[PDB]
This record gives structure tokens, sequence and C-alpha cells, in this order.
RNA sequence: GGAACGCCGCGGUCAGCUCGGCUGCUGCGAAGAGUCUCUGUUGUUCC
């Protein structure tokens, strides 16, 4: 759906890190992905129209971001553990879950969001404030289009085609809003809820807790690793 | 306020090519979204 409950299997599972269809293997996201996955539905066969084709650098500077951005250690630092004693470490520990406050599964998922996302996108620093605002909300509840916004959509010069700051007409202002309103979506809708649908079980009792299970949850990481790579074997070694 | 595409400003989440740029066709030019608030505007043209 797009809720954000009932698993924390482990980043494995995250939109970013989807490899786009097996052409002669499987192959990491490129900048043209993300545009598609954003603006129209990844799974657009057909060639992107110039104006998205231009963000193909951004997007892939996203990529890049998320690709150096060490998920694990932002979360150790926001969502500190509570040491148990020894005689519980080793297997015990890796049974009790350890709790971590609401406004600490913000703050890490605040501070991805200013590792990854580029500034270019944001426009201004108001544009990135304000949306934090809605994600702090959005992360308490269980909102609409419009209602995301005191948001400067001319403060984000990549909405543009041509980085001409002529005069244009209200077709553009609201062809521009669109576009805006489709990122910020994603933003909120495909990257904050994959990433705490990734790093958190969380739950409902009316306030939302969240839990982890961190070891479990990374050889879940790891087994998936082994898991298609064993697939892809199998559809290269021959038959008998 | 009604119009318009020659002038010039901004487009087409649309179509052809043998296609990341050409041309074909084609829209808009100061208000739009919420329900007073948020995002926005000098001056294209014609009466």
């Amino acid at each position: 759906g797009s809720g954000f409950l009932y698993g924390g299997r482990g980043m494995h599972g995250f939109c970013l890190n989807r490899k786009r269809r097996t052409a002669a293997g499987p192959r990491r996201l490129q900048g043209q992905d993300l545009v598609r996955l954003v603006f129209f539905e990844g799974l657009k066969p057909k060639k992107l129209p110039l104006r998205y084709f231009n963000m193909v650098p951004v997007f892939g500077r996203l990529l890049q971001r998320h690709r150096k951005c060490r998920y694990s250690s932002v979360l150790h630092r926001m969502c500190p553990v509570v040491e148990l004693s020894r005689a519980a470490q080793g297997e015990l520990s890796s049974l009790i879950p350890q709790h971590c406050a609401p406004h600490r599964v913000y703050l890490f998922v605040r501070e991805c969001l200013t590792a990854v996302v580029p500034e270019e996108l944001w426009g201004s620093d108001h544009n990135r404030l304000q949306f934090f605002s809605r994600v702090r909300g959005f992360l308490k509840s269980g909102s609409v289009a419009e209602l995301m916004w005191k948001i400067k959509v001319m403060d984000c010069d990549w909405l543009k085609l041509r980085r001409t700051a002529g005069r244009f007409p209200p077709s553009e202002l609201a062809y521009r809003t669109r576009i805006l309103s489709q990122f910020l979506t994603w933003l909120l809708d495909g990257f904050v809820v994959g990433l705490v649908r990734a790093c958190f079980y969380a739950t409902e009792s009316n306030a939302i807790r969240f839990y982890r299970q961190e070891v479990w949850s990374k050889l879940q990481d790891l087994a998936f690793r082994r898991h298609i790579a064993k697939g892809e074997m199998e559809e290269l070694s021959p038959a008998q």
C-alpha cells in the first residue's frame, strides 16, 4: 500500500537498491531509471522528453549520494543501542528488539534526506525545511498533494526546460508545480516510507512504536545476496 | 473583459526521423490551487 508498518527485514528491500531489467545481467539504477520511477512508472520503454532528459544528471547524483550514504552508521548514531548485560550478549541480545524514540527515527530520516538528496533538487533551504516539517508529521499519522506546500516552486531551477529566465505563462507555473509535487510525493511516499519499512519494524498501539533487530536484519540482507547469486549461477550453469 | 498566433515570450507528460536534434503538428501568455491561505505576474498581439 503506502504505510510503513510491520517490517524491518533490511535495506536490501529499499527502492534505490533494486536492479534494472536483466538484459544480459541485472544492472544498478541509472539516473534515467530514477527519473522514470518518479515521473512515469518504473517496472517507460520510450525515450524521455527533453525536460526530463535534462534532469538525468541530478538524479544520477542522487543515486551516487545514496550509494555512498552509510545508512547503518547513521542509524546507529541516531538510534543508540541499550547495552545488554554480558550473558545476554549473543543469542538473547539478538532476540530482544531495540526501540527507537519516534523523534529519533525522524532524525535518522532527516539526516539521510540531507545526505542523499542533492541541494539543486531542494532549490532552497527553505524548501528543504518545510518538507522536513511534513515528514515530521507524516511519520506520526496513518495528507494530500495540495497540502504539501509552503513550497517555493520558483526556487527549483531544475523544473525549467531551458535556463533562460524569461517571462513564463500560468501554464508553465502549473507544469512546474506538478513536477515538483511528483518529486516531493516520491520523496515522501517512496524514499521516506521505504526507509523506515526497511530499517524498522513499526507498529501502532495512537502512537507508532519503532523496533529493530539489527543482527537478524543484517542476516536478511546477507541471505538476500546469496540467494540472488545462487539464482544467477543456476541460470548460467549447464544441464547435466 | 472578449479574441489571437504575425511580432516575441514560454511550452507540448505528442507525432514522425532511421531518432538526445532536426520538423510536423499543436497549446498558453496572470492567474492556479485550496476553501480568507499557499504558489505565482511588467510590457506579445488585436478591439
